[PDB]
Order: structure tokens, then sequence, then C-alpha cells
């Protein structure tokens, strides 16, 4: 079993998943001086029916919230891509102080989360278990946390928490429009890349928002007291879930501005 403890974490997971040493891994660093500038990407386009949300689920490293995937009412489309792909699911990634937390960094930057809105290739694959180890599968937009004013897009979310707080707890989670929590530029980088855990399929094409959206140092300590343990058992906090960067071995990550 993975985790992200010392047992099971990161740098343990390249044994039962040696994809974990792979050439498309994630997150990365970006270092915008080595990025490329590319005039054929064109904007990001996000469409997203607030009735596709479906779900909120403690996951035991994280938790995730699912949404209605079986036609395209909430589809991202633009950027590098020619095909359409279908929102399922979005999530968080968060550190054990402000001070780290996210997966991607920039110029050598930690920021203090990271949020996660995913979506497969409805336009060449029948399902997301299909789409998930293609390399055109994926995509994921990531936007970087910075910590400072309290978030109140993040309500809805933080507030359902309380109902899903030990691992394997449930609860409908209905009429939410992800889009809310983006940053109001969706100028981004892009570079192909990977799942940021196990299987870590190098399946994503990764879509990175340039501006940062807030969190509050207490939202943060929020996802922190999250737990791990089923019900029951003595209470383990998820203190943590994020992945170190991972090396670009040649990709090259192009800027949309
Ligand atoms: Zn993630």
């Amino acid at each position: 079993d993975w985790g992200y403890d010392d047992k099971n974490g990161p740098e343990q997971w390249s044994k039962l998943y040696p994809i974990a040493n792979g050439n498309n891994q994630s997150p990365v660093d970006i270092k915008t001086s080595e990025t490329k500038h590319d005039t054929s990407l064109k904007p990001i386009s996000v469409s997203y029916n607030p009735a596709t949300a479906k779900e909120i689920i403690n996951v035991g490293h994280s938790f995730h919230v699912n949404f209605e995937d079986n036609d395209n009412r909430s589809v991202l489309k633009g950027g590098p891509f020619s095909d359409s792909y279908r929102l399922f699911q979005f999530h968080f990634h968060w550190g054990s102080t402000n001070e780290h937390g996210s997966e991607h960094t920039v110029d050598g930057v930690k920021y203090s989360a990271e949020l996660h809105v995913a979506h497969w290739n409805s336009a060449k694959y029948s399902s997301l278990a299909e789409a998930a180890s293609k390399a055109d599968g994926l995509a994921v937009i990531g936007v970087l946390m910075k910590v400072g004013e309290a978030n109140p897009k993040l309500q809805k979310v933080l507030d359902a928490l309380q109902a899903i707080k030990t691992k394997g707890k449930r609860a409908p989670f209905t009429n939410f429009d992800p889009s809310t929590l983006l940053p109001s530029s969706l100028d981004f980088w892009t570079y192909p890349g990977s799942l940021t855990h196990p299987p870590l399929y190098e399946s994503v094409t990764w879509i990175i928002c340039k501006e940062s959206i807030s969190v509050s140092s207490e939202q943060l300590a929020q996802f922190r007291s999250l737990l791990s343990n089923v019900e029951g058992d003595n209470a383990v906090p998820m203190q943590h879930n994020n992945r170190p960067t991972q090396p670009l071995k040649g990709r090259t990550v192009r800027a949309s501005f």
C-alpha cells in the first residue's frame, strides 16, 4: 500500500511502480527562463455544468470531489488540445506547513497548496478507465495556491469536510461549478507529464496557471485536520500529500503568454 509517510512514500514508490523513475514524470519545477512561447496555443475554454457535481470522498491520502462523466455537460477545450476533455474530478494537495505544499514549483518557489481539475479524452476514448493509461488520455489544470487571504470560493468544499472526516466516508456533493475556483487569468504553461501519485501513468497533459489563487492559513488547517485512519482507530491527521518535483529529462515547458 502506497502513501506519503517514509515507509510507503514518494521515495519508495519506484519499488512497485518503476515508472516513478520515468522520462515524463510530474510534478516539475517550471524555470521561466527556459520556457518556450508558443503562438499556436489557443485560450483555455472551460464550460462546466454544476448539475454534474456528484460526491465528496475521503480517500485516506486526500479527498476527492467527483463528477458525473456520462456526457459532455462539463468540458475542457482549447489550449494545446484538438479534442474535448470531460471533467471527472477535482482535488487538492497540501504540505505539513505553509512553507511548502504545492506539487509544481515556479523558479524554485514552493506554494502552500495546489488545486487539480482532472479531465479525460472523451473524443478518442469511451471511459476514464480506458483513457487513464494513454499518452493523450488525461488533461489536468493545476492552480498554485498562495497563503494569504481566506478564499470564499472554497467555502462549500471546506464546509463538506466535517461529513467525511475519516477514511472511506463519502457524501453527496451537488450543484457546484469548479471553474469558480480558477484564477481570473487563464494564461498557462503546458508540458507532457504524469499522474503525481501511483499508478503514475505518463498520460497527463498539464495546464499550469500563471496566476495563483489565495488560501488562508486556517483554510489549510482544515485540509490537515482530515483523518487518514478509519473511524474508531487512533486519529492520524492527513498532514501532507505533495510529491517532490521530478527531472524534466529534456521536455519543453511551453508558455501561452
Ligand atoms: Zn493531484
